[PDB]
């Protein structure tokens, strides 16, 4: 019924056995190997009455998990005992064990995958590299944080698809957070028709002015630039960037939109055009 | 007959062996040896017999696979029998379990991708990653999954060909999951042959606006955007995009559709032509 | 001459010896060492015997594959006794069993392809993924399979040359069954020289009413399609799908030819030209 | 309450247990089993008493982290106690320390990345590659030092996103210090639309004096270069470089500017035009 | 001066010994750990002298390869013998044994890729996967199979170079056999300046009627197709192929010119002309 | 103090324990066990009190390597110190030392990557592949040597930067020596606008003539050439090359230029054009 | 001074202190621990002994070399001693050993790389792959060899620089010999500008004629071709190609520009012309 039950009748056989035996043998002397016997199977009988007892109490209350559990609890109680029986009667003793062994390094290698994912998902649980609802890149996916668990993690990617990503991917590779930055940074380059290269400068430097005086612009680390990358028959390319406060994601676009339109703005007023790659 | 037979037959012989074995040596001492090779050789020809009847028994209802399980299963109990004979008897004991070992370790890696499938079709079957009919894409395959086993899953893919997968890559890879999204995303862009940007701006709010007022749109997430990505030389690109309700995909083909030409009406709209990328 | 000399003359010798050592020793005591010894000894000549009987009555009926078998089981059999016989008499047991014991390790993981060929083999004579005439495509080949072995299949490519596959390949890779399909699915992309985007919709439906009264379509699973991919100056992509009924290969060509030039003139009937990419 | 309640209690009750089976052996003989095991059985009592004082302690004062610590120490605890406890009795020694064997080298192998990471940030801690601040290159990621931990450092990229880097990739990969350069080097290549090259020779000798005589320009290690890499019809490219004095990121990005637009400056002055790739 | 003399001096030596110690004895009692370390170190002795014996034959009659030899084999029987002897005398048994252990493993390890090419080419003479002169591609290599070995294949590329291939490539690899082909296959893609497609049926048709009525064509397994593969604006794609018999090389290039060219007549005498990719 | 009293103080405490427990037996034999445990536990704290006297001798005089080296040495020390106590007392020996021989090879596998460091340095400390300030390549990475460690290599590559490369990727990559080339080779290709090809061999023949009549030639290995390599429509491409003396890094590229100007002034000199890619 | 003092006077010192012990006991029977200790003591301090004379020998005559080896070899002793010492005495056995087994197999797979390198060195000195002189490419390297070494071969590439190869790339990787090459092929691909194809065929045959009339061409294996491989509008494509005699690096280059001037004089004397790709 309980584990009351389960121990208590394994426990009253032993009990009776060994009591047997003491007045079996002093009114041959092989006491201690029967009495080794009487206990390994004893306490394999026990352990076989408490898991039936316990997936039993499961299963009456998520069902086939159930049923899975207690074939492989079954398959695994039946190998150790086996094991614990042939070495406590004495019967082919390293034969049995060294298949027991060999057995247990193949399945200890073909679970590498579980327990790798098991134990990553126990790393970060320790170091948090992210939390619920971030948005991060994890390798080759990148998507929101939304279910955290043991073995597996779970993202939203830019399609807005249900991603589940192995928790043995986050010990090995590099976790980009996009919710944990505190400014952002643009940067564009747009292409000039341009001969008279001697303006060059003037228009650079009023773009850089333009980024200066722009606000949602974030002037701590970096100071805005705009250079000249590459030049060519009647063609030249300006590089502008700059960092940007901390935004959302449609104001970071709507700036994006509209720092690219003044500084087309302020190379049109110089006389010059944009160019064709 | 059966398992009563295959026991009993063995288990008297044995009896009457060591019954004879005592009153052998009651009336030069090696007991122990003799009963336990006893033991040990009685309990392989149970195993032995066991077996035959067994697959003769499945033999008298697939059936290669009887007789590939009969020729592994006559392998694995030659070699158990062997090295417990052998240590059993005492002849040659480290020198054939050596041999066993390095066998075994031989066999135990090269059966490193069945165990692996094994272990995680298990590990499937706890932590369902989709079910029978979901569309899901594993790393390079993608497709409706037809039928979910312990070592392999069957998808069917975009040319409606029946692939079989190894259920060892479910656990090393991330799984999307195409059936369990419940909003979807649509992006794209649209090239302009435009010289007076400075009507980007409005266009581009419009266009904001149209996806707002769109049924079939999802405003519980994100915004729909519309935003200036690149410019050029009479060129310009703008980059659309919004989330979708929870739709088919004849419904998702005719929303994009219907989304692409209510933008090129808005851009034609206001003067402008579409470029050329 | 067979088994049955190969047997009593090295029993009849070892029968011989213990009976001279017991009635050595009776009329210092080291019986069981030269018994253990002798039993040992005479199991290799006995094992020698057997060899050469069998590699010479497969001589007596593929010829270099009997002498490789018989230098690779002469090779094995010295090192088994030559272990086995340093044990027996005492003298290095552990030097000699290690070496052993790492020059078993050595050749058990240089043997890891041979053993996962022979392997997955057998897994795959459970599992079959395929069968022989089946055209597969397993990871970067694909053809027709002539050949089906332990070891090695053997498919015919696509340029009709044999190729011979190890059968480690199929464990590890996913496999396209090309001949289980029951339909198949075609999709193509048009592009159109189109201006008045206002008959984009019009053409669309009228393409896939055109798919709908097409013998030779599947409508049990996804309904035909032809939405507008992409757009640009003057130029339009139209994306067509549909699935077809189970056919052959040459039928498969001639749907999709037809298919094509039906939505071609289907196009040009609404005025409209093709583009180009 | 503490470690001295949590060793006198089991402590007193070990030894009234061993002062009990004195004087029951003396007024059979098996007094050293029976006290190997009270010992044993006393220590993992001790041990347990200490732990739950600890993390009893811990959570009297980052909290999940003492529930997963508590976890974990009571699982290794059990396991260890188990193992102790059958090989003080005697019941299954072999048996169960194979088990966990086998289960050790499962947890080892899975956990070879934790331990990776923890081993190689103790490396980097002897030989520092970089510090706090410094801007790295680290493989395939690239960013400010804003973090240095123990198994993972946090970076800052180019998008100005924190990233987590696991440290057991500074080991195996070239680490870039992009902070710790005492000169810079840029380099350049310029198209000419040129027929007569008759006067390559000399525009490439002005160019290179026109590099020497620029401040902000390092003369210690390499001249400045300016040659004819390739030519074609109408057409040629000339690859200028230099090596420039430590300076900012500003300044190099204004004197790579500057030295384009003289370089463009020195070709223009002798009638050549710039050329179109 | 032979086996016979290198194996009379060392057995004489051990019997004299051996006889001395019995009389040194019988008129202080380690009669065995002295027999067994003169035992061992008289048959390391007699292994020295064949050893040297061989090797001195073997150059009295390909000369650095028998100085490697002899230096290899040397080193291997000092440590054999090292081992033994430490393990006669019973001096530091474990220590020196476990110091052997890891250099064999050190070394087993570190020649997994010569023993991966003999186990290989031993594989490989079992089942033939190409024979002298046969045309074969493994992986990366192709060419005429012109020598093999057992740890090495010769192979003649298409420079006419020769190459030299491990045989563990074969093992893990697809092997294609060109030789062993019993009927070709040509493809081919044909562009068209057709504005007019109504004619893409006829000419379709009339291509493949050419394609049967012509010899060296193989019409046992599959027709041959010539189907309308993309189209566009006055632009069409065929796609033609067939079977051919089995036929060498200069007449396979002549049979594919020849269909080329009857192909582009038929086309060209239906009024199309051909496209520009 | 020193060494001396962190002997002296164990030393005296030991052999005062052992002379007690001498006439504690003489005038209840466990002698052997009391005194290997004496001697255990005496030697490890030995062994703390002159860890204890380095490290603090060591940061009497670079900090937190001491305090780093301090803490791992504790560690292990009392891993050590644990498993010979557990094993002199004889309280659960197996468990003991099973647990610290599967963490033992956990941190021995973790630490794969610091030895490969180590014992490639010293691997190369003998074969030196080069020396501090030679120009290498190794791999991905390329610059001059700056500094040449035990676990780490730093060179200078392109841009002037400081890398740090791990030193176990010289044992497995090749490695590219810049500074020990004694000539150098140069090799360029030119294209030509040519219709009469009836003058290809007269420039070339002409061309090798200049590459033989130019000092800084290299005439001992190869014969400068100059073959055409493609033709089209009024367009050739002749590929040029030579080898050069040991020059320095400016030598060379002017000795570029100056060949190619050379080359094209032949070319010119004949009446043909250069063509255009 | 030499070996025999480093010798004799550990034996001295051992055969006196055994001659001691003997009289120690005859007038509490320790005899055999003691003198095991002493023998291992003595055998250490003799190799200690040995080793420095050998080494200072070697310094009294490559200076770095000698001190790295004397340092490695004072560790291996360090550790190989106190392994044997603890073993001799016979405190913390198991303890020290299981540490000391890790360590070994920590370095022993750390250094795979070397031993890898001197195994394969060994294997190319048995089955010669190329010898000084020869032109090889292995792999991503090619070059002339100019050294062979144990763990090293030495190379000059393509641009005259020196290459180390570690030679584990020679065992598991394609090694072509460009020197032992008897005949090379040549094969070029020319376009044609024609509408009127009804002339390919005689152009064809006629080049073929050609490539027959002429010297420095191999007609043992195969014969030349010239084939139609591509058609287009105005646009063909000839595939020729044929075999040389065994000829030199500058004589093959005249012969394929021989060649090509000779097609293209045949192209054009029948009326057609060249095309552009
Ligand atoms: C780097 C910042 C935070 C430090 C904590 C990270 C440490 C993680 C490692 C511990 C957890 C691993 C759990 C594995 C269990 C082993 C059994
Ligand atoms: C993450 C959400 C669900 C958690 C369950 C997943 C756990 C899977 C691991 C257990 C099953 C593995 C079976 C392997 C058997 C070992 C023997
Ligand atoms: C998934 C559908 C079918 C299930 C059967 C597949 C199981 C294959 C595994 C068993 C065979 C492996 C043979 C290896 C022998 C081991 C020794
Ligand atoms: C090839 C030319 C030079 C030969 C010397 C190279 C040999 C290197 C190997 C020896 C050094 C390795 C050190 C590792 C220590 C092992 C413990
Ligand atoms: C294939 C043609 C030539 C055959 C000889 C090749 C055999 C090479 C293998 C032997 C040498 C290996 C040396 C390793 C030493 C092992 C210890």
């Amino acid at each position: 019924k309980s584990f009351w039950g389960a121990l208590e009748d394994p426990a009253r056989y032993l009990v009776t056995f060994i009591a047997f035996a003491q007045i079996a043998a002093m009114v041959a002397q092989y006491f201690s190997p029967t009495v080794k016997g009487a206990v390994i199977l004893s306490l394999v009988w026990f352990l076989y009455r408490w898991k039936t007892n316990v997936i039993t109490r499961m299963l009456s209350a998520d069902r086939e998990k159930v049923l899975t559990l207690d074939k492989v609890s079954s398959v695994g109680l039946f190998a150790i005992g086996l094991m614990a029986s042939a070495e406590a009667c004495g019967v082919a003793v390293q034969s049995i064990l060294t298949v027991g062994g060999v057995g247990g390094v193949a399945t200890a290698f073909a679970a590498r995958d579980i327990l790798g994912n098991v134990l990553s998902g126990l790393s970060m649980q320790f170091s948090r590299p992210f939390s619920m609802g971030d948005t991060i890149k994890a390798g080759s996916v990148e998507g929101q944080v939304i279910e955290m668990g043991l073995t597996t993690t779970s993202l939203l990617n830019a399609e807005k698809f249900p991603v589940l990503v192995p928790n043995s991917l986050f010990s090995s590779q590099v976790i980009v957070n996009k919710s944990r930055a505190q400014w952002r940074a643009i940067a564009s380059k747009i292409p000039l028709q341009i001969d008279d290269l001697d303006m060059i400068p003037q228009i650079s430097n009023e773009i850089k002015e333009m980024l200066r005086s722009n606000t949602k612009v974030f002037l701590g680390k970096e100071a805005p630039h705009c250079y000249l990358s590459r030049v060519e028959k009647s063609f030249a390319e300006l590089t502008i960037g700059c960092n940007l406060i901390r935004m959302g994601k449609e104001e970071l676009y709507n700036t994006q939109q509209e720092v690219l339109l003044e500084a087309v703005k302020i190379i049109k007023k110089h006389g010059v055009s944009l160019g064709t790659t």
